[PDB]
């Protein structure tokens, strides 16, 4: 089969539309997300064309075989799309409705740099390459994009599902390629963070503090070299769940920072020591009272100081 | 081939029925099961009727390709099930009797609030899309529905699995829409749950407590933090069997509960030896006598309050 | 094609057969193993039936394609078998012998009960829905049920495999369903849980009874709280290569209990201290004396209790 | 299609040979690895022959499907192997010269006795079964035997790929059976174990030793206790590598030793502590002075008798 | 379907070129990597050559089942490439213009010497096998081999993708093979691998050190304790995303090197104890005043060594 013959020089228009199903496992480590949908795609083929009074029927359908059907590719996809043909139906003019239900695993990337507190777009890229015959661009059918309302990303709140109207026309390979933007904005559920990885993060930290109450050296490292440990274990946790990025998360900031102030409480400890046996506790004690605010007030300023660079 | 031809403008009604053999791998952090059921079907297409007396046969066979089957799928499956066909058989009137044994990965929504003394509704989702000729109605045979009575879901109780008669029908990219609804209802085998992480995790902090018997800071000390550290193992432990949720879990809530009790621990162990440091030693054993009752009454009724909360 | 006719109202007769040439992959945590067989098949098709003086051959091969081959599924299987077609045979009197070489991860139940000194029986089930024209009953064909020599199952000793010869047959969706039992009996190679759980596990519980020789209070929380913790590790080790039981396993028992003589020991330490503290040593060394005794003494009789319940 | 037809009563010869391409994923738990190779087979079918003369074609090509192929597989493979068809050659007298290169997952036991200073022997077993026109036997023609020079397999060493020229000519299930043994001999690259378990791992304990040069009973239980935690994740992590043996492996039994030496260090600093208390602190240098020179001897001829029966 | 015939003796050349559309999944334990890229293939088949003034047609599109197309295969490969042909496109001449998509898993092996500061060049081997009829040689089309700007390699640059243009042409099973080397150069995102492992690893080693400023042996032995463990920790943590090399790493030089700085620190605080104990706490404040200075100046220079060795 060869492609509908142009009536004059004009490119084949082929309207589509996805329609999410279901929608699920987004990786963060990997950077992709399954997606469950409908592609319905929309041309002209003249040569399908009928007369409803002499044919009887209103709309003609057809098995994938017998007519042309545009090889439509997504771009950013893993592997090809999983798809199974759910009807292709013609009007009398030869207006093709085709409708099919697919499944892939989409690749489009993230940005954690705000992590867990991000917010994402994932993308659908649908292509399509032009033949020899004739130039094939794509289009967008609105009334043919949405999402079904059950449609739940675990962890996730999906925002909305569009389409850049208007498809990226570019040669590749020495054809011409029409290329779609349907983008899934998404926000991260940072709720379960709070109670499994900050708050308690911070009680070890303010754990290692009660070290500037007390005067027992033995105690003192005890306390702040416990602590640096449970600390040094939510950094594992957390490194597990993401994937190696050139740029600083704000989790990974915040968990950074928190290692020098677990440095300085050692050497603190360690000065308070060392004048207690040198017989100079009453300069130990200048530098442990004053401990006692510098730490949380700098705690405090430093994490103003790193909200405001990454929010 | 078309679907069966309307007596008038009635819908066709499509019997259906869901016969599970072996139901499996429930993934809480995925929110998918897999099953293997048959999945039978029944319809009416005069076109295939017959005379018993005349054709001697009193049911024909047909192989899927000689005759119009329904286009039936599962709305909430990660990929399309796996299908064999068991059997098509049609009676002289015309009614179709298929069958066909298939598998697939269900994604169904878990609540995780009352984990892990938690009950779930697994959902399996039929649809099916009306062509143009005319509408299609699903319908439900209650005599085709059931469970084996050797279907064990591994760490799960399996109460029933029904159906709701009722199919919801709606539009869909202007076409009828005709989606049923199958429930399995399960609840948790929470057994397991007490001697591996409820009682170890209640013993550590009784240990800690411990710590309100003696006045060795450098011993309370080791005696709060230790246990402290245990406690975050088993906050990690207990949040890999589960995925990231946007409400508190009634586990969750006991583990986060419980980091408070350990960090007021600290605090009356630092009170006590600062008092006793500054020689009033008095005043550390009317606190450390007091907490001996504060902390088991305080653990006690915050237990019954989050109990009430959630169940 | 359709079903042999029968010569009276009598049901058709598959003889069956299982020869494993690989077993491998049983998943404790998921119930499951993986198996490589040669499948047969051998029933009386009358159709078929030939003078071999007038035909010239013996035995006529037939594709599958060709003739009528009855529809045999295993039911606790996970996903279809694969399966490929080696031979099919048919003798002058139409006695037809097929052969099919097929893999399957079949889903058979685990009794953790005496764990790891447990043994297991793995079933094949094969199963036969009966067509509308005759009833299809199996049957054991004795000589042609065995497995290879080589045939290992990594940290399994495999026993025994047999089949129950008579068939369990039932009614399901109104038509007659023949079932047939293949029973694989192995036993678990517990050795290496010797070197690698038990001992080292009863080594830390020997070293935190070393309180039992020490006054020091300081020294005996560490011993205790540190021992407990590597106990801990030892459940979370054990758990993760098991699934959650609704009853007690065997070494869930022993670790669980262990736990019980780790409170008891901090409260033995924490009393001896109290004591030595309220200038009464001389009560806490009479107390420290009989612990001495007391903890090997009950480990071991519970322990006798313990192996008497499970065994 | 029937196979070739004899010129006597001699059996069909499908001569044979495998090339790897590639040879990869050694999994030590579950006794597999994974090969790309080109499996060739030779057979001659008179009634392919053609003269060139007439048919203008030196040699006939042709598709799987058009001629007889015997029905060659894979013993110990775990699923079917994955084939594609290179080149099917046909010359005048009718010798088929068949070319496939395929992929499989291949499950050979192996022996951790001497590990990780192992050598293992992987086996590759293809295998014929005879049909009842004329049985089949196979062959090896060395020429089409060997592997590619770029044939790494991570972690090992790659010895020798050969074939045992004599095929295993059996019965089973009353037809004969030739099977032929490939044989891939490889060492493992102990290197890496040597800076990330054994170093470590003994550094551990030698700093465990240390212990016999201090009388601080809370800095010695600090020491040996800690340790041996060190010694239990390093036994855990081991024990991750490997399946579980009903024998003892060589790093396995230095792993188990060393907890001996770990408890018998518990014991002489408990008997150190208890003899200074009960003011004997002569007796208790006379032990913890033997200690220093028993310790590191006892370990060093332990481990020379360990190294003798292992290898 | 046969090969092109030759003018005269040449062998005939297949133009290829790789586009890569999506760059994925680089296992670094595996040594493999996911493509996803366009597949170009153009050679000169005379049999196809038509006038373009009595065809009418410019070009002539073709189903690969109508035309002989060469068999062109990936040699490191893990399975055999997924691919989808986009075009076929016959010139005049009769030069044919092949288009294919497909995605692979590679297995091309890495330098893992200067990890994590490393680059790779990952390659992809394309290859092809003479027939008997004519040799097939094959050629780099560079204006069709490329990358799209969008591939991203989570975790590294994307430097430079190119193909070494001359062909290795050699014997092989008695025929001609034809290898072409397409390079992908890779470097490493080391920047995640500063704030997360080598900076808390320096941190823990500086707090081991506090030890040199003091005189309390209990509160030493915690402190350089404590810290191996965590430096255990971090071993075991990068040995995970690693395979096992025959040769050393340079952060595992680095995590091995400062085991014997931690090692030789135990013996420094015991060699103070045992002095202090001995009454000669003169000596021992002058090894414990030099260690201070040591410790930094050795670790130091023993890394611009290192640093000097690897790069
Ligand atoms: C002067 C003391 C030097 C100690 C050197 C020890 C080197 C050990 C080399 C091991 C190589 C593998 C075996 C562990 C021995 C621990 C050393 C304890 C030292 C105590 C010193 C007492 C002060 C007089
Ligand atoms: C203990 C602390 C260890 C710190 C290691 C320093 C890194 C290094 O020295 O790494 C070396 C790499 C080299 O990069 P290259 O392009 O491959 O140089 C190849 C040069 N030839 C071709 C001439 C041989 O330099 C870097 O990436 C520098 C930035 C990383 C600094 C991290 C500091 C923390
Ligand atoms: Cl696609
Ligand atoms: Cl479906
Ligand atoms: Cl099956
Ligand atoms: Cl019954
Ligand atoms: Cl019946
Ligand atoms: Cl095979
Ligand atoms: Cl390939
Ligand atoms: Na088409
Ligand atoms: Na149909
Ligand atoms: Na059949
Ligand atoms: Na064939
Ligand atoms: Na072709
Ligand atoms: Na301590």
């Amino acid at each position: 089969v060869s492609p509908p013959p142009p009536i004059a020089d004009e490119p084949l228009t082929v309207n589509t539309g996805i329609y999410l199903i279901e929608c699920y496992s987004l990786d963060d480590k990997a950077e992709t997300f399954k997606v469950n949908a409908f592609l319905s795609l929309s041309w002209k083929d003249r040569r399908l064309a009928f007369d409803p009074v002499r044919s009887g029927v209103r709309v003609k359908t057809y098995a994938p075989e017998a007519i042309w059907i545009p090889e439509i590719r997504f771009v950013n996809v893993e592997n090809a799309r999983d798809a199974d043909v759910v009807d292709i139906s013609v009007s009398p003019d030869g207006t093709v409705q085709y409708l099919e239900r697919f499944s892939a695993r989409v690749l489009s990337p993230l940005d954690f740099r705000r992590y867990p507190f991000d917010s994402q777009t994932l993308h659908i890229y649908l292509i399509v390459r032009s033949v020899d015959t004739r130039n094939i661009v794509l289009a967008v059918d609105l009334e043919k994009v949405g999402k079904n309302d059950d449609v739940f990303l675990t962890g996730w709140d999906i925002e909305s599902f569009t389409a850049v109207v208007k498809p990226a026309n570019f040669a590749l390979e020495d054809r011409l390629e029409s290329k779609l933007d349907y983008q899934l904005r998404i926000s991260r559920q940072y709720f379960s963070y709070i109670p499994n990885i900050i708050l308690p993060m911070l009680f070890i930290l303010f754990i290692s503090w009660t070290a500037f109450w007390s005067t027992s050296y033995e105690a003192n490292v005890t306390l702040v070299v416990s602590t640096l440990i449970a600390h040094i274990a939510f950094n594992i946790l957390v490194e597990t769940n993401l994937p190696k990025t050139p740029y600083m998360t704000y989790t990974g900031a915040i968990i950074f920072m928190i290692y020098l102030f677990y440095f300085v409480a050692v050497i603190e400890v360690t000065v308070q020591h060392y004048l207690k046996v040198e017989s100079q506790p009453a300069r130990a004690a200048s530098i442990t009272r004053a401990s006692r605010i510098a730490f949380p007030v700098v705690f405090l300023l430093a994490n103003i100081i790193l909200a405001f660079l990454f929010f």
